[PDB]
């Protein structure tokens, strides 16, 4: 089959904390693929824990570097028609939307299209109105953004209806793992030139719901997907129809009452440990996504970390989290 593909990154130390010297318990080998941590002593003789993940990005990677190794190969599967799916996992602070989503770099340097901050989804709209539009496919694309918080859904993209107005999910009549959303919106881009605006919407109304419920941002999970219709008119002069789905999802922040994060853990170790149930059915994030976990659909997990020692704890749980996702295997 395919193991479910693990990486690390280790993001840099903040302004507010260079300012201070920190100390840092992460060093990362990209080349050994390796992350080790200082878990006690001195930086003159001191104990660690190493682990081994599938890719290792340190402090110095760029949001090009994560794109080039890490998506471009995965789009190009989507591409290819088929389903893919993206999580992010970490304590929060560590670079999960940072990754996922990427920012604008300040004082408007430059145009979003060359702003060396963005992240995977902007970059990955971008490249597929550049990869088919090259060719003569003839090819559409709709987004969606669904969100959970506490248990309820949320549509971040409907311009129509309020965050507010909660969506309901039932079990679709067909495809045993796969579930209906009613009213999730999905909003077709005709454009490049049509992307920037429509990502723009999404976070305005993510700052009407950070308003509304409590730590929004940090307990919230959020599952950008993105659908492409193509109808390939190959050289040969024949014409494929292809469709391809990829799921970029930023979940909750992983640090020490979020029923979907504590699914998604069990539906993982019971995966691993080859337990005869996995209870993907406890939650809506693990009943949403369960072909993405033991399933049919390429996976990938990028795990965040701080390098600082304060976060030690949080850090190698994250760790030995991603360490066991590796052992997964999908089809
Ligand atoms: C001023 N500096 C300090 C901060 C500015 N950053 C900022 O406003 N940031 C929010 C906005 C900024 C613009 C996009 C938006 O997040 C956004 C919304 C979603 C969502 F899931 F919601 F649909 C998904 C991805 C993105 N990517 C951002 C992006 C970043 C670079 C290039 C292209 C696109
Ligand atoms: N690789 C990175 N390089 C530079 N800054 C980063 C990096 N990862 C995260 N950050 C910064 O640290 C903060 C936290 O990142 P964020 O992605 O919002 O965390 P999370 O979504 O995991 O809570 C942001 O201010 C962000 O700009």
């Amino acid at each position: 089959g395919k193991n479910i593909q693990v990486v690390v990154r280790c993001r840099p130390f903040n302004l507010a904390e260079r300012k201070a010297s920190a100390h840092s318990i992460v060093e990362c080998d990209p080349v050994r693929k390796e992350v080790s941590v200082r878990t006690g002593g001195l930086a003159d003789k001191s104990s660690r824990k190493t682990y081994t993940f599938d890719m290792v990005f340190g402090a110095s990677t760029k949001q090009i570097d994560v794109y080039r190794s890490v998506v471009c190969p995965i789009l190009d599967e989507v591409i290819m028609g088929y389903n893919c799916t993206i999580f992010a996992y970490g304590q929060t602070g560590t670079g999960k939307t940072f990754t996922m989503e990427g920012e604008r770099s300040p004082n408007e340097e430059y145009t979003w299209e060359e702003d060396p901050l963005a992240g995977i989804i902007p970059r990955t709209l971008h490249q597929i109105f550049e990869k088919l539009t090259d060719n003569g496919t003839e090819f559409s694309v709709k987004v969606s953004l669904l969100e959970i918080y506490n248990e309820e859904l949320f549509d971040l993209l409907n311009p129509s209806s309020d965050v507010s107005e909660r969506l309901q999910m039932f079990d679709d009549p067909r495809n045993k793992r796969g579930v209906i959303i009613k009213g999730l919106e999905e909003i077709t881009v005709h454009n490049k030139d049509e992307v920037y605006q429509i990502l723009e919407k999404g976070a305005a109304k993510r700052t009407t719901a950070a308003t509304l419920m409590n730590a929004y941002s940090s307990r919230s999970h959020s599952v950008f997907s993105v659908t492409i219709h193509m109808k390939e008119t190959t050289i040969d002069g024949e014409e494929l129809v292809k469709i391809g789905k990829l799921n970029l999802v930023d979940l909750a922040g992983s640090e020490n009452i979020n029923q979907s994060l504590l699914t998604l853990g069990r539906v993982i170790t019971a995966l691993v440990e080859r337990t005869p149930h996995v209870p993907y059915r406890e939650s809506k994030l693990t009943r949403i996504l369960q072909d993405s976990l033991g399933g049919r659909t390429r996976t990938s997990i990028i795990a965040t970390i701080s390098p600082a020692s304060l976060n030690l704890e949080e850090t190698l749980s994250t760790l030995e989290y991603a360490h066991r996702a590796k052992n997964i295997l999908n089809k």
